[PDB]
């Protein structure tokens, strides 16, 4: 378990730890927040949108992960969602993001209530997964673009959002915006 000096080796690393069969989270963790963010190396993900967050995948790591790098605008926010039965590690690469945690509702129909937030600054490492709960994620800066690294594993296509005032979910498909540096419409 190596320092990362560049994005390149960290995703060398992430493929060393994806090896076997099952994941050591605190050592993928430690190693995503040890890497220090240089904007040269990810520079080619960070593809923006007006409207919304973009998603960028960077690495598919065999198979195993998605590693993928999120552009969050002034304002930009996720809904509240589930992770699929996966892992989900979140790195800050630049900015600030806003975390909201929430418990999986009862079918009670009833406002969702929330459990936690917390700031996520500059090169921290967040964990989570279905058995922890929901959350929501936002950039709140009306000034300060965000970038954020992220790891799924397994890789999920689709996920659950779930309206704040009902518990009631709907199943949401995701999109890349580019793969690879490349823009994918
Ligand atoms: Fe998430």
């Amino acid at each position: 378990l190596l320092k990362p000096r560049t994005l390149a080796d960290l995703i060398r690393i992430l493929h060393e730890l994806f090896a076997g069969d099952e994941v050591n989270v605190e050592e993928v963790q430690a190693v995503l927040e040890a890497y220090e963010s240089n904007p040269a190396d990810w520079a080619l993900y960070a593809k923006f949108d007006q409207y919304r967050y973009t998603r960028n995948l960077v690495d598919q790591g065999n198979g195993k992960f998605n590693l993928m790098i999120l552009c969050w605008g002034e304002g930009h926010g996720s809904s509240i969602h589930d992770h699929t039965d996966s892992h989900c590690f979140l790195k800050l690469l630049q900015g600030n993001l806003k975390e909201t945690l929430f418990d999986w509702p009862d079918k009670k129909s009833n406002e969702m209530i929330k459990k936690s937030e917390r700031t996520l600054r500059e090169n921290q490492c967040a964990y989570i997964n279905d058995s922890i709960g929901l959350h929501r994620v936002e950039n709140v800066s009306h000034t300060e673009p965000a970038v954020s690294l992220h790891l799924y594993s397994p890789p999920f296509d689709t996920c659950h959002a779930f309206d704040q005032r009902t518990g009631h979910k709907n199943k949401v498909t995701m999109t890349f915006h580019s793969k690879f540096g490349i823009r994918t419409p």
